[PDB]
């Protein structure tokens, strides 16, 4: 229909993107802003170079993530307009080389888990590069990375088979249902590339995630396992739920149709008579948005990815306008982002074609 | 049952704790800090990550304590509620590999007294580490630590053993009875664990420091003695002798019941008409918290360790409702802690089952 | 032939500079600036010192081109006055000597790319060198860089005919048309020096950035080409073409005159009832001098080369005056300098004699 | 007259503490600053941490004086209280341990002089050090540091012996007569200790100092000397002169009595109607306390030495006061110290029993 | 007499100091301030310790010349007053010691320009030193640094022999008079003290810079010469001009008497109805002391040099009032030094005694 004060583009033009083979003007800006300035654009060079995140001063832990929900992204804009995806897949070789630099996992390292960052567990840096691998070999047909991703998805289903709950850790006795998400839709990218069947593990790690880390009743999981102590942490956690719900959407489409209602009941406040809306992080609180600060942030990509239109429309409503978009230069600029990872996940939520369609992406043009 | 101002639950509440085999709603939110946001919680991950402490600014000197008094904490929430016992076992399997990090315990190479912390002295150090390392195994049931445990318990029969005097030393030539009063403990946790009698040096110990080093008329001991030159430095101390005799019950009850009241005579303001106390922290003075500036805070914990929920009260009414507790997110925060290593003194304080009910913790059946 | 506030000579004496065979006194005053102070200015050693660079907040990796655009004013200081030919060339071979610091390439290593700057790649850097050289030895006697001459102009030779494109990347997987431009240029010199035909290459180049590289109707080059995904950046930048368009109209004046007047109208804005002139960046915005901020001033330097009077007198009616020159013992300074690299590129824009001119610099004495 | 607002004791009071065998509560207010708070007090650790010199930003040049005037109180401390004897004796043991570490002594070898901070010259280091073994010994009748100590001893008393001139420099090539006096006056602490005379040659150091190195109508010391050139440098220096009288006092007290009248005419203003004195440090100025700003401190120990009550009671009506102490959790602090060792100097001067008493301390237990 | 508001002495009591045989009393104050105060006073130690230095923000390449001037200060000193010549000699002991640190001439290596800093080249900092050298002997009759002194004299001339230009180079391919003249002035001590011709090559050297490097009709040099390109850097100089004229004074007084009175017209300002000079750094500028900032103090020592009372009034009473000097507990203090090495050059103009009386400097006995 038409535009709310702070917004940028409807979200009935965000929808129809896809059909219209063409991206709106503001994700073509948020693309310039990643391609655009020397030296300090994110994606202006595949050398260890982070500029741009000192710019907007990413805490180094974060790194891993900013990269890889940028390629996210990259990878649904080459389903939107042909026309791009050549930009998206080149964007995609530099966001793996980046992801490869010290700069990024070297915390392992800190932290005193050892000097090989894929060798095992940390399945949250390497399960989101292996899915990077993947959606690089989709989006351009390029074997340049294809030893590593075989390498590297061998490694994951190794580690998948020898352990006796479903699923990976990612540190050392910490288990996240959101990490492991990662790791087992790469499994179904490398299916799509290759001849191979490395996701028939998935039907055993959705019936796992279902009996004691979810709360069917509140369609909400919760925060973290821990295989050892046998511990479920009892807190329940939005931001968790939202990202899972939404990647789990594109192996099992039936299962986050399931809870994503209960879901909404339980986690999303919707105000200002009905034209915003606002996500609370954990049960048992009026605070909106919480904890790491993402609940509102991650369910605006679920709303996009379950195709609810209105609630991605509340949501967007209540992101946005605060924090002051502009376009300079023909580039996108915030003056007040609201959180970690603000300008990523805000272009990844208007672009996103779907994880499902990432997965049945056809071959480039040749 | 009426709630002072400023409090968060009455003190009836928390003494009630076990009985109702529940923790208060504040204790679940001040484990909620500790365990809820990604990377920076203190017990996210056991790697050597330090980003908790440093966000409270937390002298490097004191890290072990924290994580020590953590740890105690932790134990007796294991006893309050059975369905919270996985997650204290998951923590404090985190305490015991952060306590191992050089972050922790390096100041002892920096210091010039060696590079291996455990090998003589620094009691200080693995006084607490020894304990800790029973306390998990009486939780969980795990013999994870087993061999470390047992390694470092002989270490510290052994420096006994061979000491003219009844204990060990801190510093080279520094003994504190505060120091010793943790290792004699773990004796006692290991011969609880095991077959052993290593607990048979504690009664030496307790006529030593009855000797030269207390006050008996004031229920005060001195600061410190220091073996080559025989000297007791001349002022006593009321954070040293409430850390004392709270441990000291748990091993002699008699002990701790003969000089506390003597104690409260010597050191405790009562003002506010009987609603609020604060505790000076030597002799001679009006001042209350002098020093290191944990008297009160100490004082709350053997309040707690005798059953004595009248000062208990009053110490909780002078040191929480001027920090300005709030919980947001379902996890509890304050503005203004008035001292170091405040959250964890509080939380220890609220939820402590007594040393004795440690020591004797039943197995994790059901 | 009046002077408004700001400027301080007027256009017809910049372009009658050689005909006078004498700079003008804001000129050498840039140059008194450039030489005078010890230890200070840019030009005072050729040792590895960068106080005049530090004393301006040159990012490091700006350096290189600040060093290069100093020199390429040099050369035309050379041609215009017969007296300062010697002085000239002194401070070439400065140049040169300081390009060659770690200071200046040393960010080829710390991106990770390797020890070696010129050994493949990296021509952003390597080729200003080259041509540096060449311009070295045209303006003095000197075979003092002739044997590095000699094989950097091979590396650049046989990289180029081993490219199924035509051209050299930067960074690996990244080729820029003005950094090439530059390239091509060294290759012309040194034909010019020895008798040899590598400028041979020139024309398969020139054929090949008017196919994809370049928009013909708007008379304006892409922002980048990246050769492995194919990718061109699908916006236009203006301060790439001037760049571009200047370099190449030494080597093929007939190229640049076709792109001019829709490269004008494309990205100049005429303001100030016809006195003043600035320029965008890219399409689609009404922003002047976004992204790297250097359109003006490079469009500055294309009138010059291209001859057009009116648009160089508009140019510098707009940069100059808000910068604030002011002449201090006989030194020029400005008080605010507008963007990067400012008093390099107004330098350079004075003096400049045209790209084919200093190919055809009259042989120096012996 | 009564007692003036930032002051906390009559120095009647600090006067008959000896004799009453037992310090002010001021003092044991000042030890447990010394000793009381874990970790950042100075006498809490014999390892090498300095956070409580980092705490009061002390140059590092000055942490060995720092150290050695404390060491120096801590001796009369020992002597007043007969309770407090084995505190003093550990605090020195740990003051003599903290003065080895590196951070103390490391200009020495950051200035180029070498790595070995004992074997040659660099008196300035260990002429304090070699007093402080003697102390500690004298204080505990431990033999822990002994042998050191008859290292040290035997090292300084040979450079002596084989000097033209008499007595031994600082650095290279420069001689200051306050960096002599502490040498010597551990020469006589050995002496007390063992069956030795290395004592003997104080009397040709005396002999020395009386010409060319002061001024006998002003009773003033120049700055220093300079053997290879044969230049003194033509300034007196009035904490120069105070400290250097002090110490002599201990081992020749006429020598000390002669000029110290002088001194305090050349010296000493006394100001606010007889309360109050302060010390100028050089000739030719009104300027009180310039230079290295120590003049009216180091002159509050050898008044106390010299037994001068008067000008005690004036000099520290100038100098506590302003610097604004309180008594918190019974530890001494000062919110505005106005000098370098500040809380050092006004701790020895408030407990100073004489360096002849010292001397002559008698065995502990 | 008559004293102008922000001057200490009178120009006639400068000037009338080697008769009188003493220094002003605002002379013997920046004695002071240079050897007073323990550890922070520049000439407090021989050590490689600069804190003197930082205190006053010198930069890190400025260093070398403070010492050097300091040094030149001193060795007036010494002629002026025999009861300050041991103690002249001493500080200058100190300043060559100092010179040699690192700290001092690391800025060779740290460009890139090698590890030694004496072998070739480098002019700059081993004319200084070498100078320096010659000038410590003059004083003190002391042979300690004789060898080094023998040596580097003879790297300097064999330096000189081997160009095909006459003189040496600072940097690689640059060349400045003023550093010159300093190395040329010492061959000339070093010929004074011991019985040899190596200032012989000074005729050359002087033929040549009068040729090619001054405008003679402004009696100015150019700012540089640069051998391998030939360039003469095309503006002229008044600090480069000021310094070289004072020093060949020394050597060649003709030399520096024909181009004086016209240089003064080229560059000096006089104003404020004849009370005051101050000058320009460079021609077609109405701007004073611009470039290094240096031109009026050096004219200064000019003004002495030639023994021109008058415009070395002019000069200090344009350059001393503003920066507001006092005496505080007899040492001497700017509140605002108007320029890099500010003290060091008004102390060296106002003793200065003569480049070539320090040559003809009498032995100590």
């Amino acid at each position: 229909a038409e535009l709310p004060p702070g917004r940028l583009a409807t979200t009935e033009d965000y929808f129809a993107q896809q059909a219209k083979q063409a991206v709106t003007p503001d994700v073509m800006a948020q693309l310039a802003y990643m391609n655009y300035i020397d030296f300090i654009s994110p994606f202006y060079s595949r050398g260890c170079s982070f500029e741009a995140w000192e710019l907007k001063h990413t805490p180094q832990r974060v790194i891993k993530y900013s990269i890889a929900f940028y390629a996210y992204g990259l990878a649904s804009v080459a389903l939107i307009d042909p026309k791009l995806r050549a930009l998206a897949g080149h964007d995609l070789d530099i966001a793996v080389s980046k992801m490869k630099c010290k700069r990024v996992w070297g915390d392992w390292e800190e932290d005193g888990f050892g000097t090989d960052p894929i060798e095992k567990e940390n399945i949250m840096y390497k399960g989101h590069l292996n899915l990077m691998y993947g959606l690089y070999q989709l989006v351009t047909g390029s074997r340049r990375y294809e030893a590593e991703h075989a390498h590297l998805t061998r490694i994951i289903h190794d580690e998948i088979a020898a352990n006796p709950f479903a699923g990976i850790v990612c540190e050392p006795d910490n288990y996240f249902v959101q990490c492991n998400s990662v790791a087992y839709l790469s499994l179904w990218v490398y299916d799509r590339l290759h001849g191979t069947d490395y996701r028939a593990a998935t039907r055993a790690w959705l019936d796992f995630i279902q009996k004691d880390l979810i709360d069917p009743e509140r369609g909400a999981f919760y925060l973290s396992y821990h295989p050892e102590s046998g511990a479920v942490k009892p807190w329940i956690s939005a931001y968790t739920t939202a990202w899972t719900l939404a990647m789990v959407h594109g192996m099992d489409p039936a299962f986050s149709e399931r809870y994503y209602p209960r879901f909404k009941q339980t986690f999303v406040e919707v105000y200002d008579e009905g034209r915003k809306a606002r996500v609370r992080e954990t049960a048992g609180t009026d605070d909106a948005d919480g904890g790491v600060g993402l609940a509102s942030a991650f369910t605006l990509l679920l709303a996009r990815e379950m195709g609810d239109q209105q609630l991605f429309d509340q949501l967007l409503n209540h992101l946005e306008p605060p924090a002051k978009p502009s376009i300079v230069s023909a580039s996108l600029r915030y003056e007040h982002p609201g959180s970690l990872l603000f300008d990523e996940l805000l272009f990844l939520a208007k672009v996103h074609a779907g994880f499902g369609a990432l997965l049945r992406m056809p071959p480039p043009a040749a």
